This record gives structure tokens, C-alpha cells and sequence, in this order.
């Protein structure tokens, strides 16, 4: 895996952001995490929904570097976004919003699953500090 340049386009949720891929804006689906939903009617703005979202759009907007991060699978969803780790300055946003208890390891898709460990073991650390989704 390796990471490529994206610029920040717009953070739509804690989980899905516009960025600039290869001159193209694409919208970007976080592997393996499921923040909670502000959107989606049928899920309504869900619990710790909005400080996902702030806190995604919070490291993405701060960042001096916007890198993404395909997996070994597939690169994009049925919707068409793209599949990453997104990293923010380094830091895999992925990993920040499971750590924090904004996010829940989820849609882990084989073979797309390469830091399902890495985000398994933040998430375990979250839920042991009981914090936000946690809590
Ligand atoms: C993260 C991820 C989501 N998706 C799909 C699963 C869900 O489809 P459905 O929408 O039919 O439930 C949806 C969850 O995304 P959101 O959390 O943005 O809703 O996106 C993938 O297909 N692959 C993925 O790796
Ligand atoms: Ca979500």
C-alpha cells in the first residue's frame, strides 16, 4: 500500500470527504470505520454523528498534508467513493476517530481489511476508555 497526495475539498461527515484526487474531486469513504450518520433519514443524525464530523473536518482542515491510502481491494464503494485510509499530516483519520470512540470498526471487506488489526486495537483502546460512542 502507499500513500498519495488528495487535497481537501470539503469534509462532508466524520467518515466521507471531498477531496482532489489526481486533479479529480472525488469523494472519499474511510475504510473500515463507520462514523455516525448526521445525514441519511432512514439513520437520522446519530449519536457523537456531528463531533465525528467535527473532528474529521477539524484534522482534515488543520493539515498541512492530505494523504490517501487504497487498500489492496477495491477503490471505490457502489456510490463511487473512493475506499482509504486517509491520513492527516501522517496520522491515519481513520485510526484518530476509532481511537477516539467516533467511530466503530466497520465494513471490513476483505481484502480491504489490511489495518483492520491496527483500527481493531484502537477501537478495543476506545471502548476501554469508554469514550464518546463508548461511553
Ligand atoms: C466503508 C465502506 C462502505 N461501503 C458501503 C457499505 C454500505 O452500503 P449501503 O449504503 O447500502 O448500507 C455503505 C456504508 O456507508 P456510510 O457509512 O457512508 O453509510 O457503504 C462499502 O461498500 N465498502 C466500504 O468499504
Ligand atoms: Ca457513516
Amino acid at each position: 500500500l502507499h500513500k498519495e497526495p488528495a487535497t481537501l475539498i470539503k469534509a462532508i461527515d466524520g467518515d466521507t470527504v471531498k477531496l482532489m484526487y489526481k486533479g479529480q474531486p472525488m469523494t472519499f469513504r474511510l475504510l473500515l470505520v463507520d462514523t455516525p450518520e448526521t445525514k441519511h433519514p432512514k439513520k437520522g443524525v446519530e449519536k457523537y454523528g456531528p463531533e465525528a464530523s467535527a473532528f474529521t473536518k477539524k484534522m482534515k482542515e488543520n493539515a498541512k498534508k492530505i494523504e490517501v491510502e487504497f487498500d489492496k481491494g477495491q477503490r471505490t464503494d457502489k456510490y463511487g467513493r473512493g475506499l482509504a485510509y486517509i491520513y492527516a499530516d501522517g496520522k491515519m483519520v481513520n485510526e484518530a476517530l476509532v481511537r477516539q470512540g467516533l467511530a466503530k470498526v466497520a465494513y471490513v471487506y476483505k481484502p480491504n481489511n489490511t489495518h483492520e488489526q491496527h483500527l481493531r486495537k484502537s477501537e478495543a483502546q476506545a471502548k476501554k476508555e469508554k469514550l464518546n460512542i463508548w461511553s
